[PDB]
């Protein structure tokens, strides 16, 4: 739900790993 301001436009989420999901080109924290 919240941002992690991360995105997976070019290259993926490094930091999603946390459990940021990629949603719409923007990895989000649940």
């Amino acid at each position: 739900g919240t941002p992690c301001g991360e995105s997976c436009v070019y290259i993926p989420c490094i930091s999603g790993v946390i459990g940021c999901s990629c949603t719409d080109k923007v990895c989000y924290l649940n």
